[PDB]
């Protein structure tokens, strides 16, 4: 019993964070193979970010340059290439605690492990989800960049986040490991803003599943709705439009609890539409939307890695 | 900026999680050195569970008897010994892996990150504390006992917590490395119950400390309180009582934001009476008491904004 926010082990990600420095600049890279990973950002200086032209800074760059640290050890830096917002820089060894691995670009709503880091040394590890705005609701101060997010699928490591800046809001904008950004975001210091958010409706359909296999079923009643009038409503809240393939995805908690999907969108709406009255759900007072279909399933069946 | 329930990286805690099985029963061990720990009840079957007699189970086995795995290999026993509730197990091989560690017994209100693992093998991390009623309000199954709490301030990891069981209400109970329970509980399958739960205050208003650092200071008012008035209405809302040595311990957070102790309790009060109204602090919607002053610390930035 019991239901937390849950992160991965961590363990197969920190054995890959290294320091990167060029000149006044340090953060975080992603050592993988031989070649280690970061944000293009760390050639820039404070003014270089006002309006930086990324491969005139990077010519002026020779290997050496990079001075890339594992642990208390030097590595030598032998090549040096951008893609999209990414650093790849070369090193003469490769990483031997490389776990198997790949690069995955995830979507709005799916939810991930980040291993927050400063000076190529891991200090904390969380859960979080890719918001529909595109941006992420981290925990993260200066010296940060070049923190990845993940998940683990067997004994693989999916690398899908890199982190790159903070907005106006507090809230976090990063790329994937290609370098692409999630959001309509650029790296460079100038007017950004995050956009109008809306809650995971999927995501909060799971987490209300696993408040009932839990032993929460105040919120339960005899009502049914369509998937038609349920988004009619969502919309109204701000939340999501639920879609038939998200109601296929949740198809195997409605046979673990008894409770078909259409069912627990009547749920949902009254929830909407009155509130708690003074009541919570897996101690919170608040609709969880940062727990997938997947995460739910895994964490009340004990999945290891 | 942000503020996330962020939990210590569990890498250096994955490589030393071993499978121990005695006959038909299997749980999680703790390899450190050439010691392995684990709940004395790996050595009773379901039937046992009721009134074990653990000194006369103990004798009828030989080190053959118990059977550790770490990974795909099997470690041979050498020797056994009870320590209250812990069984240690000596066996022919130190753990290449041992971190720098430390046994520390907590106190209530002290947080820590917990490994869940099933079968030797990690499956999740996340944080929690130790309840005044000596419980934690964890996420554990069948199989998970054996799992371990611990704290990784600076290079070194405190190991605090050993999972032995679940009780009726679903919340958990365990011990210290040393196997002394924390609370009034029995590695018995007896009728057993958590005590009546409270709030944990000192970590309540080092939360509030967080909210005002990050930015945040709608609940605050133009009152102050004196220590006995405060504890007079807080144990009135089932919140622990405040003493001396929690009012000192928020010093440091009480400089950091220019709010005495006194007049942050006074703002705990009136949201204990108000509510929020529709508002949040730090993303949630009540009053959050699993961060203590120095986890705060830890996480927040040095500069108030
Ligand atoms: C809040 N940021 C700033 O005042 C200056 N700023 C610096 C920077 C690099 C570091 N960084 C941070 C990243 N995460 C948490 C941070 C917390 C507190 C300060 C900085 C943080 C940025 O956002 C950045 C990078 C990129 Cl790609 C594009 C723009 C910027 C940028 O605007
Ligand atoms: C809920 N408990 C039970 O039905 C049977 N039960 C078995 C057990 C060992 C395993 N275990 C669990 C530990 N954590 C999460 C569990 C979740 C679901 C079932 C069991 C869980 C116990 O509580 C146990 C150990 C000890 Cl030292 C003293 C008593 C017990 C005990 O009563
Ligand atoms: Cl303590």
């Amino acid at each position: 019993s019991g239901f937390r926010k849950m992160a991965f082990p961590s363990g197969k990600v920190e054995g890959c964070m290294v320091q990167v420095t060029c000149g006044t600049t340090t953060l975080n890279g992603l050592w993988l193979d031989d070649v280690v990973y970061c944000p293009r950002h760390v050639i820039c200086t404070s003014e270089d970010m006002l309006n930086p032209n990324y491969e005139d800074l990077l010519i002026r760059k020779s290997n050496h340059n990079f001075l890339v640290q594992a642990g208390n050890v030097q590595l030598r830096v032998i090549g040096h290439s951008m893609q999209n917002c990414v650093l790849k820089l070369k090193v003469d060894t490769a990483n031997p605690k490389t776990p198997k691995y790949k690069f995955v670009r995830i979507q709005p709503g799916q939810t991930f492990s980040v291993l927050a880091c400063y000076n190529g040394s891991p200090s904390g590890v969380y859960q979080c989800a890719m918001r529909p705005n595109f941006t992420i609701k981290g925990s993260f101060l200066n010296g940060s960049c070049g923190s990845v997010g993940f998940n683990i699928d067997y004994d693989c490591v999916s690398f899908c986040y890199m982190h790159h800046m903070e907005l106006p809001t507090g809230v976090h904008a990063g790329t994937d490991l290609e370098g692409n950004f999630y959001g309509p975001f650029v790296d460079r210091q100038t007017a950004q803003a995050a956009g109008t958010d809306t809650t995971i409706t999927v995501n909060v359909l799971a987490w209300l599943y696993a408040a009932v296999i839990n032993g929460d079923r105040w919120f339960l009643n005899r009502f049914t709705t369509t998937l038609n009038d349920f988004n009619l409503v969502a919309m109204k809240y701000n939340y999501e439009p639920l879609t038939q393939d998200h109601v296929d995805i949740l198809g195997p908690l409605s046979a673990q609890t008894g409770i078909a999907v259409l069912d627990m969108c009547a749920s949902l709406k009254e929830l909407l539409q009155n509130g708690m009255n003074g009541r919570t759900i897996l101690g919170s007072a608040l609709l969880e939307d940062e727990f997938t279909p997947f995460d739910v399933v895994r964490q009340c069946s004990g999945v290891t890695f």
